[PDB]
């Protein structure tokens, strides 16, 4: 399948080349895949999802995303237009306020939730959950991440906007789930991406059109956003049958574009999410 004029994030994860505007994937599109969105929650309403997104939990007094950065998050997932894998089922788990802030207790709550969770799913091509999230390093956040990803859930977690070394966050810091950095389109490091040894792959992260809150569309930036690329093309390649939960990670990292992308740090891996899809 093609998508002309494609917001460039799908583009590029579907090119051997930066400077491209058509998305190909597979018309299987995620079918009979699950992803957790644990974020602000997800406007299930909006157009954009045709009735594949859904709340499943929250921790506040509404599951209704009041932020819009959820609904962002899961329209690069698998919105129709904005998203990687346009045929996947989407829940929604809203660990943050409506701010934008989440406890450190409440986010671990949600990620055990998950891990329980999906066996009341049906997703027989498997399961990923996006964490567009973190904080300071905690030794419980990231056995919390851990735990859900040796549940068998894909977990693809945001490496950070502090320009910094990613080691000192949580659950970027996780060394078994997928620690995501941020690239923009002419395949430079995005300026405030994290970095270091942990990270397990960059994805398109600076200026990236998805869906909003009240039924709308919004560009932004950030690691949170270069994560659902990471998740939904995870879910994407379950369904075709290219890889599962545990190992979904490294077929990423070893199917990517290696090399391309501008000042990433020495001791940083230099691999950008590609779905090698030939047309
Ligand atoms: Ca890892």
């Amino acid at each position: 399948a093609a998508q002309t004029n494609a917001p460039w994030g799908l583009a590029r994860i579907s090119s051997t080349s930066p400077g491209t505007s058509t998305y190909y994937y597979d018309e299987s599109a995620g079918q009979g895949s699950c992803v957790y969105v644990i974020d602000t929650g997800i406007e299930a309403s909006h157009p954009e999802f045709e009735g594949r997104a859904q709340m499943v939990k929250t921790y506040y007094y509404s599951s209704r995303d009041g932020n819009g950065h959820g609904t962002h998050c899961a329209g690069t997932v698998g919105s129709r237009t904005y998203g990687v894998a346009k045929k996947t089922q989407l829940f929604g788990v809203k660990v943050l306020d409506d701010n934008g802030s989440g406890q450190y207790s409440t986010i671990i709550a949600g990620m055990d939730f998950v891990a329980s969770d999906k066996n009341n799913r049906n997703c027989p091509k498997g399961v990923v959950a996006s964490l567009s999230l973190g904080g300071g390093y905690s030794s419980s956040v990231n056995s919390a991440a851990a735990r859900l990803q040796s549940s068998g859930v894909m977990v693809a977690v945001a490496a950070g906007n502090n320009n910094a070394d990613a080691r000192n966050y949580s659950p970027a810091s996780e060394p078994s789930v997928c620690t995501v950095g941020a690239s923009d389109r002419y395949d430079r490091r995005s300026s405030f991406s994290n970095y270091g040894s942990v990270l397990d792959i960059f994805g398109p992260g600076t200026s990236i059109l998805s869906t909003w809150i009240g039924g709308s569309t919004r560009s932004i930036s950030g690691t949170s956003m270069a994560t659902p690329h990471v998740a939904g093309l995870a879910a994407y390649l379950m369904t075709l049958g290219k890889t599962t939960a545990a190992s979904a990670c490294r077929y990423i990292a070893d199917t990517a574009n290696k090399g391309d992308l501008s000042n990433i740090p020495f001791g940083t891996v230099n691999l950008l999410a590609y779905n090698n899809y030939q047309a």
